[PDB]
């Protein structure tokens, strides 16, 4: 199994993509063992990015590695087609799309047309980015089997019965969970890994949870998963998408600038309370020789 | 109270706004009694539009009438501020914004900041576009009071208790329902009216229901409400957002072009089945002398 | 429209039904203008009551009035059949049942059979007690039409569209809402009335809201509705079903004993804290001359 | 890790517990590898049983094995307290209780008081029977810690992060999942086992899944889990609670009578169709030498 990072998109103070900070961040992650990079996902504020900005993220990360899954979805299908086509010249893993978001009660027939249309034009394997809470509809294993063209799926859902069902109906499909709290579980139950936003700021931990599991040292794995669980929670206190920046800078020692409002950055005091929550978990992890002093 | 139409956005074969069909459609809605027009709402596929297209829509409808509320929201706070300020030069009713959509678990603080910010730059009254199902969060009465600067609210929710609470905790606020099926109810329980996608294709009906409720002929108003509900129901089969195009062409007799994929247009078979579903209702509406044979 | 009280079941300290405190309560509710009494409802802890105890409450209230709808449902169908049958010796308004509760994902086919069985054996009209949050399923207008034998429905749901649908699909059916916070609206929109737990402790208020709406004195009907909403909100601090005992003694002046654990009574501190929250409301209610002294 | 059967309560034509069929079923289950027997659970129609019938089920199953967890809860605390005390004389594993069911929006204070009371009176370890979707409320890991006195939890939820959290915050607690579809996952991820309803009719399978996962043959374990998953799906076509009787008679060869209305038994045509849906599976299982022809 693998650990896939839905990479953060660092923005400048004046709301541009800081291509340099993106590259450092991508470089660090590859250095610390991350298998692939998922670009323009939720953790990267993909839905806040223009088609031009989505392409920029690909170009910036393509300098660092070609193990990229390139998210192109949106509510303008022509922008998504143009993006999928422009990836032809990029030797990457595949492209991805989440479902058309916002609009409730969208017909299965219409949703199927959308993903089929991305497959008919894609010059790479096509991954399904399933995130019902964010997009407001579910491409479950049955609908994915009927699309018939996905090479994998990132299932962002608390229900893991739902994630396993993809394998059951598509034995050949790569199945990833999007929950950080299930790295140990995923790795041990026969799935292909985790798209984990927590790997942005603790890639050492998510990678290590994985190893321990494949070594059938599940007891340890859970101990480590649970520490990771506390950090996940610390980030929700103030808004995990904004906390990702503070956490990555705190654990990995470089700046990722700011998010894109209405994803507002944490202020000086929110930053203090967040670090005061994880201060002790950091120490324990240097103790356990998982982080460098 | 008022009927406010969340006006459809017509698209050409080339996926561009059809300015002339928009103006044609806007005229008819004003001439058939609609009080104001909500531009770049859900029914208009607001989220699917660029900021330049959101402004395009305003410029084109202003040609016909200034009784407009201008929706400017999005996931780039800068683009919305720009849009909100550009409205200075239009003598319109207000601007509006849904809460920032897609991203879950957004802090109340971050959500209040997003709206207080728009209020801060706005040269017109600011209206709250509350659509919890489509956006993923609820700017309810307490939070709207906390925000402190809304002139009105459009509450897209089937819980009318939730809607009354706005009037209770904000006595001077205009409180509209976004539910086509409560036009009789809203009018009769002291609320300021409805924002009704259904008024796109049968503005004769939404207006008549409200009038009938004002004259306290509530029994006669429900009878027309339930006929309207059935049309609402029929449009859901193939996707209501697409079907309004068909229905508007069918009941009002001019064409509105295409929706923007992934909001796909009904096909010829789908268009024909919907009409067969509404022929019997149209008959009863002719019978009532609300429509011409 | 009508106000129907879901009458509390008074319990002694020994976990017995206090029949005399009950009769007193019924007498007062009737004397203050309540139209009918709903016995063994949620507010009278029906599901906590045995078949003998339900019948007991019917015998008890029948001593005071015959304007009684008699809930009989349960998870043992032979007990419900018996209660339905035994009601023949009582000249009441009808019987009623919620859907079988607790067990998730019950089949419409089986749910229809449950209710048709009660209709086949019922000596009186049958009322659908629809409470989806409590029973775990929904007997909407479509399933009620299919069942085909309901004289009326009590619809405990935040969604008034859902309630209107019973009228749309069942024009002859008596349609009540079970939402205290919608008494003015229900009355103003052509529905048949409310089943209002808050009429246990403030029947003066609930009846005046109804009357004001019937007179189309809408803003004054809302004024009183919004105070009532504040009492409802106060009751939720410590548990609404237990607070009803404290609130009814406070406003009506006679003590109703205790609820049945695990519906724990409020302790004396809690009782005093809840009364501190409603001293204000009560003061205004005296000023407005809806309550005495 | 263990498989615990939430044993079925078999009823006669006359709606009485068939003590003798329950003992055969009970003996069989233990003998095919079932670890513990959960009595009076959702699958046994717990909420449908009088307290006497809850004690009668214990006395019967106790004649076969002392590996019994004795669920005692209900909406009359005095009955529960007394069912707890009467278990003093049975040398069993422990008692359990779901949360008080039906009544929505109950206070965390009262829910804790409920479980603490049972702990105060219990002569055996107390198990939390957590079933959010049946009871209408959830006792999460956090609350179970507050309550403070649970030896084990049985988490009936399709969300396995929710289940793992009990072990996170309560390391000394036995944590079982209630989902038949996670037997392989639960066993390979370090949790303590499953409360599997489908082990009523295919105990061979649920125990072989478990064995396989313990043996790290995760691929062979999943293939068998996917078989079992289909049987679970087939059981829903008609009412899984009802279908379980048919399926046990089919797979195990002895009839368990009827369920209790309103849990209606399948009729003969429903029996036929259901068997046709699982005939193929019964063949695959005999092919794998898991079942004898």
């Amino acid at each position: 199994p693998e650990i896939i990072t839905p990479i953060i998109t660092p923005f400048t103070k004046d709301n541009r993509i800081d291509k340099e900070k993106l590259k450092i961040h991508a470089e660090n992650l590859i250095r610390k063992g991350i298998d692939k990079l998922f670009v323009n996902g939720t953790t990267g504020l993909g839905p806040s990015l223009s088609p031009e900005e989505k392409l920029e993220n690909l170009k910036a990360v393509y300098d660092v590695t070609n193990k990229i899954i390139f998210q192109v979805g949106g509510l303008n299908l022509d922008d998504a087609i143009r993006l999928a086509k422009l990836s032809k010249d990029f030797d990457i893993v595949g492209i991805a799309s989440y479902a058309p978001y916002y609009y409730p009660r969208m017909s299965e027939k219409h949703l199927v047309k959308y993903f089929k249309t991305l497959c008919e034009v894609s010059p790479h394997p096509v991954y399904l980015y399933n995130y019902p809470t964010a997009t407001g509809k579910d491409i479950d294993a049955k609908v994915a089997k009927e699309i018939g063209c996905f090479t994998g799926v990132k299932d962002v859902i608390e229900n893991i019965i739902h994630t396993l069902d993809y394998k059951r109906l598509n034995p050949n499909m790569l199945v990833y969970s999007g929950s950080d709290m299930l790295i140990a579980t995923v790795a041990s139950t026969g799935l292909d890994g985790n798209v984990a936003l927590g790997s942005n700021y603790l890639p050492e931990v998510t990678v290590t949870i994985k190893k321990l599991a494949m070594e059938r040292k599940i007891d340890e794995a859970l101990k480590l998963q649970f520490l990771h669980d506390e950090v996940i929670e610390a980030s929700r206190i103030f808004g995990s998408l904004s906390s990702n920046y503070v956490l990555t800078k705190y654990f990995q020692g470089y700046d990722l600038g700011y998010p894109r409002p209405p994803i507002f950055p944490l202020d000086d005091e929110e930053e203090r309370q967040l670090i005061k929550k994880v201060e002790g978990i950091r120490a324990k992890l240097v103790e356990l020789k998982i982080l460098k002093e």
